[PDB]
C-alpha cells in the first residue's frame, strides 16, 4: 500500500501545488480540447489522438501505453463515453496507477545524524534544493549541517555558502578543488561532534565521464562509513523537470552509475513538461520524493501522487 | 573512400555555411575558451573537460569517444601539446573521423529510371514540408520537372501548406481531400509523373512517431502502392531531423529508422541555433548518409551535405 510522503495539505500548500503545475495543466487542456474537437464520443481515434497528446505532455512511452490501456478497457465496459469526461477519466486512472507502484511512496528510523547526498548533474537545481531542505529540517527544530563538497568550481561553494546563510546553518567547507570525500568526511565528524540532526552534502555531478562520477561518489560513502556507518541513508537525485523527458532519460542514466535512494523533480513552476513526474513516478523502483515549485527556500514539497494527479488534471 | 554529395562549394555556397554554422560555432569556441583559461599544456584534466565540451555541444557519447580517444593518442605521440591548438587539432581530427563511415557520402549507383521517387518522412514539426519546397526548387533550377504529391492528409493545413509551397516553386502538385488515404494520393501521384514525362517526384507524409505501428503501416501501404507504378520506388526515403533540438534529433532518427527504412539524413534548422554539432554525431553514427543540411526558411536554404567542409565551417577560426 503507497504511503506518500506528504499526507496533509494546507490550505496554501494545495494552492501551492496547482500553481506549481498550472502552465503544465493548462497545456495539457489545450491539447486534449484541440484533439477532441468536433468529436462527441470517445472512440478508437479519440484514444489514438490522446495517446499522442499525453507524449507530446512528456509522460513517456510506457507509461502512456499503460494510461490508454487502462482506458480502452473503461470504455469498452461503459461504451458510450463524452469525451468532455476525458479529464476526469484521466485524473482517475492516473491516480490508479501510481499507486501500483510498490516503490513510490514512504516504505516506514537510524541514529542521528541523518546523511542526506545531493546528486545530480549541474544546473538541475541541487544547491536549491539544498537550501530548501536546511529550511524544511531548521522549520521542525532540526540542527542542520551542509557539506561543500561540489568543488569543481569555485562558484560552487560560494553558492552554498550563500544558502548556508540564507536558512542559517553551518557549513562544513575547504578549498576550491579540495578532495570531496574528505570534505565530507569533516562535515559527518562535525555534525557528530556538535550533535547535528541532518547533514546534506553537495556533489558534483559531471555524467560526462561516468567511471570518474562513480569513483567520486563511491569514495564521498566510503569515507563517510568510517564516521556513520549506515551513511548515507538517502542518496538524492534531483532532475530539472522543466527538461521533461530529458530528465526521465537522465535519471536513467544517472541510477545506473550510482545508487540512488530518493528522486526530487525541480523547476515544475512555469513550465509546461511537468508530465514527466508521472512517468517517472511510474516508471521507477526509486520514490519521487521532492518537487521543486519556485526559486525561493519555501518552493519545496514531499511528493503525494494523488494530490500531483489532482492538480494536474482538475477542472480549474 | 567517401564521396559527398557536394564536391566544390562557391565562394557563396561556403560563406552559406560559414553562416548556417556560426552560432554553432561561436557557442562552441566559447566552451572550450572557458575550459583551458589558465591552462598552457593540454593534459588529462584539459581532455576531461573538453569530452564534457563536446557532451555540452550535442556531439553525442560514442562520438565523443572515439574523439577524445585520437585526441589522447595524438597528445600521448607529441607529448606537448598547446591548448591553442585545440581548434585545430579537434577540426583535423573530427574531420578524418567522419570520413572513416562508409555509408557516408554517395555510393554512385547507377541511374534508374525517371521519374526519381523521393518519400519525406520524419515527425510534424521537423521542416518536411519546407524541405520538400527547397527539393523542388533544387531540381527545378537544374531544369527538371518536379511533380509533388501531398500525401499528409491528417491535420487541417498539411494539403494547404504543400500546395502553398507548389506556388512558391512553380511546380505541379497531385492532392485530394483532408483524410484521403495517403497511398491512393501517392498512387496519383506517381501516376501523374509517368504521364507528364515528369524527372522527380516527392511525396510529403505524416509521420505520427506516438503509435509505431500505425505509422510503419502507412509508411509502408505508401511504397508498396507506388511500386505498382513504379517498381523501384521509392528511390529515396528522406527522414528529416530537427537540428535545433541537437541531441533529441539523434534520438529521434534512432527511433525513426526502426520503425522504416531510411536511405537518407537531412538535418534542418541549423541557422541561427547552437545545438549544430549533433550532425557530427549523425554522420559518425549511422548507417545512412547525411544528405542535406537546412540552414533556412527561404526555398534556397538547402545544402547538399560534404562532412569536411561542415566540420571545417564548424571549427575554423573566426
Ligand atoms: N523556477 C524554479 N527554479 C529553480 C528550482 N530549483 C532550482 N531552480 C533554479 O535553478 C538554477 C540552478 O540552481 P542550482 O542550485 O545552482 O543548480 P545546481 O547546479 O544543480 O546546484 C537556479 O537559478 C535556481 O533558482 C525550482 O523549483 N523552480
Ligand atoms: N578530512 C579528512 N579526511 C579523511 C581523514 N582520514 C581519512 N580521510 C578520507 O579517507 C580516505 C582514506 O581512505 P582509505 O585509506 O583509502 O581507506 P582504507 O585503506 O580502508 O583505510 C582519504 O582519501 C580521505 O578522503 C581525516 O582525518 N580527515
Ligand atoms: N530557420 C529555419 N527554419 C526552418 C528550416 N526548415 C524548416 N524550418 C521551419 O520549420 C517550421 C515547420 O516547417 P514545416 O515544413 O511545416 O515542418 P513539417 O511539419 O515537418 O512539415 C516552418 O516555420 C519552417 O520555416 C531551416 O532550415 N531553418
Ligand atoms: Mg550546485
Ligand atoms: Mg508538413
Amino acid at each position: 500500500m503507497v504511503s506518500w510522503f506528504k499526507k496533509i495539505f494546507k490550505k496554501e500548500e494545495k494552492e501551492s501545488l496547482d500553481k506549481g503545475l498550472e502552465k503544465s495543466s493548462q497545456s495539457f487542456f489545450d491539447k486534449v480540447s484541440r484533439a477532441v474537437v468536433g468529436k462527441s464520443k470517445v472512440d478508437d481515434e479519440v484514444l489514438d489522438d490522446l495517446e499522442e497528446v499525453l507524449i507530446a505532455s512528456d509522460v513517456g512511452v510506457e507509461t502512456t501505453v499503460k494510461i490508454i490501456r487502462r482506458i480502452e478497457e473503461r470504455v469498452a465496459r461503459d461504451k458510450y463515453v463524452n469525451v468532455a469526461e476525458l479529464n476526469n477519466i484521466l485524473r482517475e486512472e492516473i491516480s490508479g496507477l501510481l499507486l501500483e507502484n510498490p516503490h513510490a511512496g514512504t516504505q516506514n528510523k537510524t541514529k542521528k545524524p541523518y546523511v542526506i547526498m545531493v546528486v545530480g548533474v549541474n544546473g538541475v537545481g541541487k544547491t536549491t534544493t539544498i537550501g530548501k531542505l536546511a529550511h524544511q529540517f531548521k522549520s521542525e527544530g532540526l540542527k542542520v549541517v551542509l557539506g561543500a563538497a561540489d568543488t569543481f568550481r569555485a562558484a560552487a561553494v560560494d553558492q552554498l555558502v550563500i544558502w548556508s546563510e540564507r536558512v542559517g546553518v553551518p557549513i562544513v567547507k575547504q578549498a576550491m578543488g579540495s578532495d570531496p570525500a574528505s570534505v565530507a568526511f569533516d562535515t559527518v565528524q562535525s555534525a557528530v561532534s556538535q550533535d547535528a540532526d541532518v547533514v546534506i552534502i553537495d556533489t558534483a555531478g559531471r555524467l560526462h565521464n561516468k567511471v570518474n562520477l562513480m569513483n567520486e561518489l563511491s569514495k564521498i560513502k566510503r569515507v563517510m562509513q568510517k564516521v556513520v556507518p549506515d551513511a548515507p541513508h538517502e542518496v538524492l537525485l534531483v532532475l530539472d523537470g522543466s527538461t521533461g523527458q530529458n530528465a526521465f532519460e537522465q535519471a536513467k542514466q544517472f541510477t545506473a552509475a550510482t545508487e540512488v535512494t530518493a528522486l526530487a523533480v525541480t523547476k515544475l513552476d512555469g513550465t509546461a513538461r511537468g508530465g514527466v513526474v508521472i512517468g517517472i513516478s511510474d516508471q521507477f523502483q526509486v520514490p519521487v520524493k521532492y518537487i521543486g515549485v519556485g526559486e525561493k527556500m519555501q518552493d519545496l514539497q514531499l511528493f503525494n501522487g494523488t494530490e500531483f494527479v489532482d492538480s494536474f488534471f482538475k477542472k480549474r
